[PDB]
C-alpha cells in the first residue's frame, strides 16, 4: 500500500530506469567484492608459515582494492547523476505548477512554507534516491555476507558475536535514551532563563528608576539557582552513563578478540582466520549504522512525498478557455451576485450595480464591512458564488482571462517593486517586441524620465532587494509607466493598506490624471477624501449596500451612515 | 602570556582547588588502569596454550574493569559538581554587574547581545573546565603509554603503525577539506534558489495581472538549470572522494592488522601479543579525537574568557554616594548646562532655564533637535558635560542616585507592562512593608480598582509575556497608581515615542488629574497638542533653545518658528 505513490511521483520524471538499475547492480557487485579482501588476507598470513612472501598474493591484493574502488567510483557517478536528473525534474514540475495555481491558493496557504515544497521536501526524496536506498541494500548484503563467512570459518567464535553485540546493545540503548532526556531538560530550562534575563534588561530604566536593583538581582538569582539544581542531575546521571557505555563496550571488546587468541593459541584457529574475523567485524558493524540510517529517514521521506503529490493534484488557472474581448469601452453591471468561500457564510449578498463606460467608480466602507471582496470579484481574483458579472450584454465568464487581464490594468500605491531592470518593470510580460522609442516616451508620460536620467546611467538601474532601492512616488511612477505602455481599456486601483500619505503629490497626482483620460476607472479607497470627485461613489457595509451616487449627491439625498463622512 | 586572564576570572569564584586537582589525579590514575587490561589479556591468551582456564585470570580481568569503571565515575562526577558550582559563580557575578551598570551602557550595547554573555560564554568556559582540560590530559597519557608500551613489546610493528596513520592522514585530511568546500558551495546556490522563489511568489498578483507567468516561470527554469550544473559537480568530485576514502582506510587496515597476522604464523609475535596489540589500537586511534577537540575548543574558549573579563571590568553605578535628599518642593534648575557623548560634538549647548516648584514645564521641538537629551538630563540617565543642574541653592550632584530616585516619579505612555503580579507592579522597589488597604486605596485613586475587580481574581492577575496581557489606558493607570503609592515630589512623564494616540481618555486625563495635584511635574511631548495648558513650556531645536513662556505667550511675543504649532 504505503510506497504506491512514491513511484507515481518518481515516474512522471522520465527517470530512463536501465541506467539506476545497473547502478544499483555495481553497488552489489562491489560489496560482494568487499567480502573477498579478507579471504585473501587470510591466504597471505597463513601462507607465511613458510616465511618467504608470495609477491602474487600481495599484488592481487592490490588490484582487488583497485578494482573495487573502480566499481565503486562508477557506481558512486552514476547514482548521483541520475539522482540529480530526477531532483531537477521534481522542480521543475513543482514550479510550473505552482506558477499557475489560482491566486486565491496564496491566502489560505503561506507563501514561504511553499517555498520550502520545492526547495527542502525535492532534498528529501534525492537522500532517498542517491544514498538510502543503496545503502540498504549494500548495507544487508555486507552483514548477512560477512556472518555467513564467518559461521563457516569459525562458529563458536560467531555464536559468541551474537551474543555480545545484542547484549551490550539492550545495555547502551536504554542509557542513551535517558541520558538524552536530561540534555534536553538542561536546554529547556536554559532557555527559561535566557528568557528571563531578555524581559529584565529592555526594562532596566524602570528597574534604575524604581531603586529595583537589589529585586531583579535577587530573581536572575532564583533563575540560576534553578540551573545549578538542574546541572547537578545531570552531573550524577552523566557520572554513571559515562563509566557504564566504557566498562560495556571494552568488556564486550576484550570478550570478542580476547576469546579469539585463545582459539588461535590453542590450535582451535589460525592467524589467519583470526585476522579474517578482525576484518570482517568492520565490515558487520559499521554498515549497520547506514541501515538504522534508512529506517530513521524512510519515516520523514515517505511523508515528503505525500506533501509533494499533493500540490502536483491542484488545479491550475484556465486562462486559454473562452472568447477573446474587443471593444472593451462598455459598461461594466454586478447582476445580483454574491460571494463567500462557503455555500453559507457569505461575505457579499445579492448586490447589483453598473459601472458605465469612459466613466470613473469609486468603492468605499468600513474595513472587513466587504469593500475588497466586490474589488476582487471585478479584478477576477475570485469568481463569484452566484449571479454573474457582466461587461455590456454577456456574463464576463464568457471571456479568456488571458484576454480580460490584456485588457484590465493594475496599479496599486502600496506598490511592490519585483526585482529587475528598470525598463523591463516598464514592459513586464507585455511580449510585442517593443523598443526605446516607446519605452521612452511611456516614461514620459508618467513624468519617470526626468527621473530615470538621474539615476547611475541614462536608462538602465537594477532595483529590488538587490541594486537602487526605491521608496514612494520613484516606484509609482513605473508602475503608471508600466500601466500607460499596456494600453488598458479599464483600470484598477488599489489604495494604500498600510494607510501610507501619499509623497511628491503634484507629480504623481498629475502622472494618474494623463493615466485617467478616457479610462473606465474602478479605485478602492482606504480613506474617503481621495476619491470625492468621482462621476460615481459605491458604499459597502455588512455585505450589502446603501451607496449609488455622486459623493455630497449621496450625502444630501440618503444620509443613512454620515458617520463614514465624519471618520474619514 | 595568554592564559592569564582565564585563571584570574575563575579564581574569583572560590573554586576549593584541592578537590579540582584530587578529580583530574583520579582521572590519571584511571588511565593508568586503562593500559592494564591488554596486558591481563596478554597473559590469558598465552596461558591457554595448556587449555584449561585459569579462572583466577578471568576474574581479575574482571575486578580491573570494575575498579576502573568504579575510578572513572567518582572523578567524572567530581569533575562535573565542581565546574557546575564555577559556571554558577560566574553567573552571579556577571548578573550583578550587568543589573548596576549605568543605563547609558544599554545604549551602545544590545540587549540581546549582553544576555549571550551570561548564557553562552559561561557555558563555553564550563565545557573546557568540566570535559577538555581533563580529555587532553588523560588523551595524551592513554596515546604516549599506548605507544610506549607497543614499542616494547614488537618494534616492527609500531614503525609500521607509526608509518601508516600519518601517511593515511596526509591523504584524507586534503580531500575532506575540499569535498567540504563543495557542500558550502551548494549550501550558498540552494539559499540563492530559495531566495528567487520566495520573492516571487508574494509578487504573484502583479506576475498573473501582467501575463507574466511564462517569464517567471522560466527564470525559475534558469535557477533549477544552476542548481544542477552544480550538483553534478559534487558529483564528479564525491565519486573520487567517496571510494578513495574507503581504499585508504581498509588498506591501512589490511596492512597493520595482515603484518600482525603475519608475525603471528612466521614465529615472531605470540596470539596474546597481537590481541594486545589491536587493544592499544583503540586506546590510540579513539582519544586521539579528544586531543583535537582540544585545540579546536581552546580557540573560541579562550575569547570568551577575554569577552567575559571585559564586563567585570565595567564601571558600577554609584547610587549610594553623597547627601540623602529633604524638602524637594525647590526650584529645579539648569545652569548653563550642556552635554554629548564626545566632548566635541555636542547635542546640547550653554542651555539655561529654571523649572519652578509646584508647577508644569513641558519640553517640546523637532525630532532629534535635542528634546531627548534634555528630559535624561533632568532624570539622571546622563550627567552633564559642563555646567549644573541645581536643586535650590545645591547642584544635585550633591545628592544620592538612590535618593533622588527615590524624590522623581518615571511614567511612560508607551508603558512597559513587566513580568508579575498585578499588586506587586504597584509596590515594585517598594521596601516599606505596604499592606492591601494601602495599595487598593491608590488603585481608586488611579481608577484602577474598578477594572482590577473584574479581572479573573478580586486582587490578583499574573502579566506580562505570560498570564494576562493588557493595552493602552488599562496598563497605564496601574503605571500611575505605582507612581501614586510611591509619594514623588517630582514627576517625569515621557509620551509615546511611537506616537500612538490615547485611549480611554476620561479615565486616563482624570487619573493623571489627580497624579498631578501639588507635583513639580516635567514632561516631554511628542505632538505639541497634549502639553498647551503648562505654566511653561521649552522648546528645544539644534541643542538649542528660544522657548521660555506658555503657549499663547510665547506664540504671541516671540513666534520665531511658528512652523512647529502648525506641524503639531
Amino acid at each position: 500500500s504505503k510506497l504506491k505513490p512514491f513511484f507515481a511521483l518518481v515516474r512522471r520524471t522520465n527517470p530512463s530506469y536501465g541506467k539506476l538499475a545497473f547502478a544499483l547492480a555495481l553497488s552489489v557487485v562491489t560489496t560482494l567484492v568487499s567480502l573477498l579482501i579478507p579471504l585473501l588476507t587470510k591466504q597471505l598470513v597463513d601462507g607465511f608459515s613458510m616465511s618467504n612472501l608470495s609477491g602474487t598474493q600481495i599484488g592481487l591484493i592490490a588490484l582487488v582494492f583497485f578494482v573495487q574502488a573502480g566499481l565503486s567510483a562508477y557506481a558512486t557517478y552514476a547514482l548521483n547523476y541520475n539522482g540529480q536528473k530526477i531532483i531537477s525534474g521534481l522542480r521543475e514540475l513543482l514550479w510550473k505548477k505552482l506558477i499557475k495555481l489560482p491566486v486565491s491558493y496564496f491566502d489560505t496557504n503561506a507563501s514561504g512554507e511553499t517555498v520550502s515544497r520545492v526547495t527542502n521536501d525535492t532534498m528529501v526524496v534525492k537522500e532517498l534516491i542517491t544514498t538510502h536506498i543503496s545503502g540498504f541494500i549494500t548495507g544487508i548484503i555486507s552483514v548477512i555476507g560477512s556472518l555467513t563467512i564467518l559461521f563457516i570459518m569459525n562458529w563458536k567464535l560467531t555464536l559468541l558475536v551474537l551474543v555480545v553485540v545484542p547484549l551490550a546493545a539492550l545495555i547502551l540503548v536504554p542509557i542513551g535514551r535517558k541520558m538524552f532526556s536530561i540534555s534536553r531538560e538542561t536546554q529547556d530550562e536554559t532557555a527559561r532563563f535566557t528568557g528571563l534575563l531578555n524581559q529584565i534588561l529592555p526594562e532596566i530604566r524602570l528597574v534604575k528608576a524604581s531603586n529595583a536593583e537589589d529585586v531583579e538581582y535577587g530573581r536572575g538569582k532564583m533563575g540560576i539557582s534553578s540551573l545549578f539544581k538542574l546541572g547537578v542531575r545531570e552531573a550524577k546521571v552523566q557520572s554513571l552513563v559515562g563509566p557504564l557505555i566504557s566498562l560495556v563496550l571494552m568488556a564486550a571488546l576484550v570478550a570478542v578478540i580476547g576469546y579469539g587468541g585463545m582459539q588461535v593459541s590453542s590450535g582451535e584457529l589460525t592467524a589467519g582466520a583470526l585476522v579474517a574475523f578482525i576484518l570482517y567485524l568492520f565490515q558487520i558493524i559499521m554498515p549497520m549504522g547506514q541501515i538504522t540510517t534508512f529506517f530513521t529517514q524512510l519515516q520523514k521521506s515517505i511523508g515528503a512525498t505525500e506533501r509533494m503529490i499533493e500540490i502536483l493534484a491542484e488545479e491550475e488557472e484556465d486562462t486559454v478557455t473562452g472568447k477573446q474581448i474587443e471593444n472593451a469601452h462598455l459598461p461594466i453591471q454586478l447582476d445580483r451576485v454574491s460571494f463567500g468561500y462557503k455555500p453559507d457564510q457569505l461575505i457579499l449578498k445579492e448586490v447589483s450595480a453598473v459601472i458605465e463606460a469612459g466613466k470613473v467608480t469609486a468603492i468605499v466602507g468600513p474595513s472587513g464591512g466587504g469593500k475588497t471582496t466586490l474589488f476582487k470579484l471585478l479584478e477576477r481574483f475570485y469568481s463569484p458564488t452566484a449571479g454573474t458579472i457582466r461587461l455590456g450584454d454577456e456574463p464576463v465568464d464568457t471571456y479568456s482571462l488571458e484576454s480580460w487581464r490584456e485588457h484590465i490594468g493594475y496599479v496599486s500605491q502600496e506598490s511592490p517593486l519585483m526585482s529587475g531592470t528598470i525598463r523591463e518593470n516598464i514592459c513586464y510580460g507585455l511580449e510585442r517586441d517593443v523598443t526605446d522609442a516607446e519605452i521612452e516616451k511611456a516614461a514620459e508620460m508618467a513624468y519617470a524620465l526626468n527621473f530615470i536620467k538621474e539615476l547611475p546611467n541614462q536608462f538602465d538601474t537594477e532595483v529590488g532587494e538587490r541594486g537602487i532601492m526605491l521608496s514612494g512616488g520613484q516606484r509609482q511612477r513605473i508602475a503608471i509607466a508600466r500601466a500607460l505602455l499596456r494600453n488598458p481599456s479599464i483600470l484598477m486601483l488599489d489604495e494604500a493598506t498600510s494607510s501610507l500619505d501619499s509623497q511628491s503629490e503634484k507629480s504623481v497626482q498629475q502622472a494618474l490624471e494623463v493615466l485617467m483620460e478616457g479610462r473606465t476607472t474602478i479605485v478602492i479607497a482606504h480613506r474617503l477624501s481621495t476619491v470625492v470627485d468621482a462621476d460615481q461613489l459605491l458604499f459597502v457595509e455588512k455585505g450589502e449596500i446603501t451607496g449609488r451616487g455622486t459623493h455630497h449627491e449621496l450625502m444630501a439625498s440618503h444620509g443613512l451612515y454620515r458617520d463614514f463622512a465624519e471618520q474619514q
